């Protein structure tokens, strides 16, 4: 799987910079390293990508209030090929200490624990993002 090109054609609201979109769409790119420091954090960008997301959450102290859809019709492969990307594109791999790339059996053994987006968001909450 190709994580570049599946990015690119889900890109309309990160970016393909990984930016994102001030008040609506959260910056990627500097973001992710500050997920994958917290304990639980890759599981958490897994979790994303499989259920979606929904309600009230800051980054780099902007407040977002939106939703993102699920998207589980990626593969398993493709779903770690994009996490990938969206961990390497931008440098942000590059803080955390050694990185480990996303893998298939990762995104497999969450796959088999069907979430909502609201849980979701609780799982983001316990890794102790606000």
């Amino acid at each position: 799987a190709d994580g570049a090109k599946i990015y690119a054609q889900c890109a309309g609201c990160h970016q393909q910079n990984g930016q994102g979109i001030p008040g609506a769409f959260p910056p990627l790119a500097g973001h992710v390293a500050e997920i994958l420091a917290k304990e639980g954090g890759r599981e958490y960008l897994i979790l994303v990508l499989l259920y979606g997301l929904q309600g009230q959450i800051e980054v780099k102290g902007m407040k977002y209030n939106g939703v993102m859809s699920s998207f589980a019709q990626l593969k398993d492969e493709e779903i770690a090929a994009v996490l990938n990307h969206i961990a390497t594109a931008w440098g942000d791999a590059k803080k955390v200490k050694g990185f480990k790339p996303f893998t298939a059996e990762e995104v497999k053994k969450l796959r088999a624990k069907k979430l909502t987006p609201q849980q979701v968001l609780a799982e983001r909450k316990k890794l102790g993002l606000k």
